[PDB]
């Protein structure tokens, strides 16, 4: 009955969905998508996720239903258990506008970071630069908010599980987080969650 | 007015104005000057502390503060009941291309205008990427708006997210030639009074 096929890869984004599943406790499956063989190009997955992108799941519960988008599949799925995310106006609206902060700040500059970083033909340091001092504002943006409260929405929320797959790999994006000690308390508390240990090993 | 809107004329500004002229909500603006440094006063980094427009407050909800125009807009959809469907599905279909816009289509077309319009050096390479990364957005919306009228079937809060964004692709250095979906909506929404009152908020 109850089932979500997720279509994924051992990356950030990936981590999101695959954490909040092992936090939630729903069952689910685990299709490994594999990049270097071309499979998110194929017209079966475009026909789950057009972008062609990973993550993306079909609730085979809900008439194959497929979201695709990890805030969005965030948002569904917490929707759908009624967990990590109060059903308050106010507690609901706190949760969004950091899952949204993540989603159009952290993971897109982080991201760019990467790119230029490690991954680009050419190593152009200006690129470099501005995304790494992006990503390092966005981080001190962070701080400051949990300096304020303990969790980005005040209780543990999906805002946090958007959050934290991409700041656990700071120092592969080439971004300190010395001197962010909020910053730092959230990181060490979140990765002791067995859910988030859990869901970090998915896909093996 | 019972809601209070930071704004500035930025696509991202205008999605909110966009959404209150559509919903019909009546507001005050706060036109945020860049020139005089505004948008790092303390007294607004207490509504947004990412320091960025657009941002509002509900003074009408005991002066709830939200930021993130991709969370604003959700926040004004579920306190009017518009311009989201209420039904499981319809929500998701419209969160899911909201999210597309909020960490697609604007990071990566506002990073095309950095380094085509802004940033201090030419790099031909930083230029394609984000140019090529826009027009794939671009054709991605354009598959989509084949198979629906607007992205998530009935206009939505995820059409005006996205509007403002595609208006500008010139700027960007962006074309949507040959994208005939597209272009059918970029018409039919620009032909909308609301949106045209909201992209003429701020006034200069």
């Amino acid at each position: 009955m109850v089932m979500i096929d997720l279509y994924t890869a051992a990356t950030p984004n990936g981590h999101k969905v695959s954490i909040a599943l092992e936090e939630m406790g729903l069952p689910y499956r685990v299709h490994a998508l594999s990049f270097d063989k071309k499979e998110q190009k194929a017209p079966e997955f475009l026909r789950i996720n057009p972008n062609g992108r990973i993550p993306a799941i079909v609730d085979r519960d809900n008439d194959d239903f497929a979201v695709f988008e990890s805030g969005a599949i965030l948002i569904y799925l917490a929707e759908k258990t009624g967990q990590l995310m109060p059903a308050d106006v106010k507690g609901r609206s706190r949760v969004i506008q950091w899952l949204m902060f993540q989603m159009g700040g952290v993971g897109p500059m982080q991201g760019q970071a990467n790119v230029f970083f490690r991954y680009f033909p050419e190593k152009l340091q200006g690129a470099i630069d501005r995304y790494q001092h992006e990503t390092r504002r966005l981080y001190e943006v962070l701080d400051g908010r949990l300096g304020e409260a303990e969790y980005l929405a005040g209780d543990y929320s999906i805002a946090d599980i958007a959050t934290y797959p991409w700041v656990r790999i700071h120092d592969w994006s080439g971004v300190a987080v010395d001197g962010l000690d909020n910053l730092q308390r959230w990181i060490a508390a979140i990765e002791a969650r067995p859910a988030v240990q859990r869901g970090l090993l998915v896909p093996r």
